């Protein structure tokens, strides 16, 4: 065969992340993938945690030069309670809390890094035809019928839900003033990512399978009258551009998977996340903490794994706790909680400062190992 | 019992002249054993570690195959624990 | 039934005296002025997130209501 420390099945933005990573190592990398310039359809908001992995890497420069759509900036409200919460860096010294960058350019970015290094060669277009997994080696085998073998192997970007989101290009009235924004509405989340154009959003709508499926399908100046009234008209008139696509979000109970010589990462490019366009971010965070735990025994064992698996549950259960608790938080700011706050006897309120936690949260400059 | 409308039940095998209602055992405990019965016995044989790489199911036979090309077949298949 | 309700907190109870009911007549009022006339509530008998402390909220009525009485006509409204 040819042998690899590790093989990835399914190269996208989180595996290639870990192959410009898990090197430098002593390790060599088998990569599997089994497959323009307007405003992509999928777009991620890329926290400094995340760009503290991808400067790393090297590859930041690279998507910068391309297109990218820094915010400083975040508003969330209630349209039920009328609570709201805005924040920024700015006001902690920051120039930046995250960026908005197009999918596409990511991975399309982190591939050409792949066969810009040695330890990485990258396997396509190629599916998988069987697996013996073996007490040392991974046996796998190719359609094409060439052998394999690896340590440890690695799943990401694919390979139960609750809502889906249906996410597009919008053209907004009123600029969006790179503002990323976050609506609440019943259990509706209308989020607008600040693009580029200073009048261009690319939404994420969570609603149920069932409602997303009629808004993708209303014809589009309903549409746009429907999608700003869910955005309590905030920037003004809407009009979509691109396409109106839909996915399952793939959260919220599972993220990592370990196993005898397996570990597998969450496709959190797909998954549920308090801030929008974020999940992904959960995914460089699980690959950074494995390029961590992997540059050292025997790489492949269950054992020296699974309490990788229990920090990354663990993060999984706190980013679930932070959506139950964003919604505490516009639930209690109501009208008895403003006549207690001036009377001075609240016993429960939004902390002294969540504003600066909110901030450390969107950075997810928590999170990092360091290093 | 219930935490919420305080209502409980309880129960023993001993009013009715029994001297247990079940076993808390182990599951590897149990599955070790019944593993050391099976080779304990000719008409069983054990095949692992194996997974399989095609099924063809037959009219008569049930003609499954292995991941190490080892031809396989069989009146009736049952499948269980997983 | 009361103890379990109360988690056991002191453990086993037992009544001593007879078991009475009231409505808890607040939620929405506790004064009313009119035309040479105020209104107090029966704070004896109102809700309060503290238990028992319903009257307290009568004895405030009407320490404000001492303050201001003690001045022009005391009874126009």
């Amino acid at each position: 065969m040819q042998s690899f420390d590790v093989v990835i099945a399914g190269g996208g933005m989180v595996g290639l992340a870990l192959a410009c990573g898990l090197q430098g190592s002593g390790l060599r990398i088998a990569v599997l993938e089994k497959q323009g310039k307007g405003h992509a359809l999928r777009v991620s908001a890329i926290n400094a945690a995340s760009e503290c992995l991808l400067r790393h890497i090297g590859v930041w420069e690279n998507l910068v030069a391309q297109r990218v759509s820094p915010y400083n900036d975040m508003q969330v409200w209630d349209k039920d309670s009328f609570g709201k919460i805005s924040f920024s860096g700015e006001e902690f010294g920051f120039s930046h809390l995250g960026h908005i960058i197009e999918n596409p350019v990511i991975q399309q970015v982190l591939w050409q890094r792949a066969s810009q290094l040695s330890d990485i060669t990258l396997l396509s277009p190629t599916s998988l035809k069987q697996v013996a997994w073996g007490e040392n080696e991974a046996f796998i085998t190719l359609q094409d019928d060439s052998m394999l073998t690896a340590r440890l192997v690695v799943g990401a970007d694919g390979a139960d839900y609750g809502h889906h989101a249906l996410v597009a290009n919008i053209r907004t009235e009123h600029p969006h003033q790179s503002v990323a924004r976050q609506a609440f509405h019943g259990d509706g989340i209308l989020a607008f990512l600040p693009l580029d154009d200073p009048h261009l959003c690319s939404i994420v709508w969570s609603l149920s399978p069932e409602q997303a499926l009629v808004m993708q399908s209303l014809p589009v100046e309903e549409f746009n009258r429907q999608v700003a009234m869910a955005f309590d008209m905030r920037l003004g008139l809407c009009e979509l551009e691109s396409e109106r696509q839909t996915f399952p979000l793939m959260g919220r109970y599972a993220r990592s998977f370990a196993a005898h010589r397996l570990v597998l990462v969450g496709d959190a490019a797909h998954t549920i996340h308090p801030l929008a366009g974020q999940g992904v971010n959960l995914g460089f965070m699980d690959v950074a903490e494995l390029i961590a735990e992997l540059k050292r025994k025997d790489i492949g064992q269950h054992l020296y794994l699974r309490r990788y698996e229990r920090r990354r549950k663990h993060s999984a259960a706190v980013m679930l706790a932070s959506m139950q608790g964003f919604r505490e938080l516009f639930d209690g700011d109501n009208p008895a909680k403003k006549l207690l706050r001036d009377v001075g006897l609240v016993l429960a309120d939004k902390l002294p400062g969540i504003k600066p936690t909110l901030v450390r949260q969107a950075m997810g400059l928590h999170d990092l190992p360091d290093w």
